């Protein structure tokens, strides 16, 4: 299966929503239901908007999206279906064809992206004890070092 990067469309933003939403099931489970509820509601009000970088397929279909601005590529998801494919990179890679300086940010909660984005080869840069909202939740900031 090929893949492509474009910008998002927006009524396509409910199945970025639902990939969310899966890599979250599958990766971020620690998300208790009431977090996940309020993370999911602003998800929905925004990734149908905001200015994201989505992976297709050879169908044009959406499979994951990234958000980058300055050099700063804020979210990174894909559905757990084809995470292992490597789109993982092929995000990664066309977020570090704008910015060649590029940082992240993961949940530290899940430390399976910790240790998958140190391999494709972020090293960490900041942190903060909760996520946003005073939750305690920890938030990490990384910097491609990968090299």
């Amino acid at each position: 299966m090929v893949i492509s990067i474009r910008r998002s469309r927006h009524e396509e933003g409910e199945e970025l929503v639902a990939i969310w939403c899966r890599s979250v099931d599958a990766t971020h489970d620690f998300l208790s239901a009431e977090y996940r509820t309020e993370l999911e509601d602003l998800v929905r009000s925004f990734l149908p908007e905001a200015p994201l970088w989505v992976a297709v397929n050879e169908r044009d279909q959406p499979v994951g999206f990234m958000l980058l601005s300055g050099q700063h590529m804020d979210a990174l998801f894909i559905d757990p279906d084809v995470r292992g494919c490597g789109v993982g990179r092929v995000l990664v890679e066309h977020a570090l064809s704008m910015a060649p300086e590029l940082t992240t940010n993961v949940n530290e909660q899940n430390e399976q992206a910790v240790g998958f984005y140190k391999k494709v080869g972020f090293k960490v840069t900041g942190r903060s004890e909760v996520d946003d909202l005073g939750k305690p939740y920890p938030l990490l900031n990384l910097a491609y070092v990968g090299a």
